[PDB]
């Protein structure tokens, strides 16, 4: 029977649906029995690099959210020295959880989702943000459109160890990073949605997998399919050289989404 003020308004906690370092997410209801998500962050052992990174996501999320409804809707927020509360639209499920469940994947639905992902990533690119670690859990389903819910500015949040399967090959060759890197990661999300597995899912051993990713002579298999346009989008996304790899503006003019 627990409850939360944000800016005056009192929200009744249904269940918790996410948790991270200091962070919890809750499905909640206002007085009027309407549903929301509230991200709570606990600032009590947080150093200034952590605090500034949080301040940054809020600032950017607030701004970005008015240029696209493919970015999550942030309704309001509270921030003190001890905590952060962020009230936002509640989604049905995160994309990752839904891909694991879903055996079959409907061609038209796949295309609506691709477009949603493109519009989102395109948005952040326009405002200077290169995520470079996109994966399915970064997106929510909210009335059958995907919405971006993380921006690679602060600790990734777990739906109540993470993969390396979506990692771009320049991430691994560093250690100035390109927006292309996002094209790779979306390329992989589409590849899963196309063929039901990610390109290197079968290589369980991680160092092997990283090698395969960064190896130009490790060919990625593209089984033929009815949508010969989709086959091309996967082929252009998953080029290891960022220079030859396709761009988002290019992707938005591509036949897979346009014809
Ligand atoms: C196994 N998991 C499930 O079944 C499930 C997952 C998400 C639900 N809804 C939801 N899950 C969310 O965040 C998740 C936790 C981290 C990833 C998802 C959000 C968020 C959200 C959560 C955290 C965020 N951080 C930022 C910068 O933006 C955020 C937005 C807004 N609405 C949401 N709505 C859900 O319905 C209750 C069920
Ligand atoms: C905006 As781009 C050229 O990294 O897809």
């Amino acid at each position: 029977n627990e409850c939360i003020s944000v800016k005056g308004r009192i929200y009744s906690i249904l269940k918790q649906i996410g948790s991270g370092g200091s962070s919890k997410v809750f499905q909640v209801l206002n007085e009027k029995k309407q549903i929301y998500a509230i991200k709570y962050v606990n600032l009590e052992e947080a150093d200034n690099q952590t605090l500034d990174s949080y301040r940054n996501e809020i600032a950017y999320l607030n701004k970005l959210q008015q240029h696209s409804d493919k970015i999550i809707r942030l309704y309001d927020y509270e921030i003190t020295d001890q905590y952060i509360y962020m009230v936002m639209e509640c989604g049905n499920i995160d994309l990752n959880s839904w891909l694991k469940k879903k055996k079959s994947i409907d061609p038209w639905e796949r295309k609506s989702y691709w477009k949603n992902m493109l519009e989102a990533v395109h948005t952040i690119h326009q405002h200077g943000i290169v995520h470079s670690d996109l994966k399915p859990a970064n997106f929510l389903i909210v009335d059958g459109m995907l919405k971006l819910i993380d921006f690679g500015i602060a600790n990734q949040m777990q739906p109540d160890v993470g993969t390396v399967n979506y990692m771009p090959p320049e991430a691994i060759k560093d250690m100035k990073i390109s927006p292309k890197s996002d094209v790779w990661s979306l390329g992989c999300i589409l590849y899963y949605m196309t063929y039901g597995k990610t390109p290197f899912q079968q290589i369980i051993n991680q160092i092997s997998k990283l090698h395969a990713i960064i190896d130009p002579n490790h060919e990625i298999e593209f089984p033929d399919i009815p949508e010969k346009d989709l086959q091309d989008v996967l082929k252009c996304c998953l080029k290891r050289d960022p220079k030859q790899r396709i761009s988002i503006p290019e992707l938005l003019a591509h036949p897979y989404v346009q014809i």
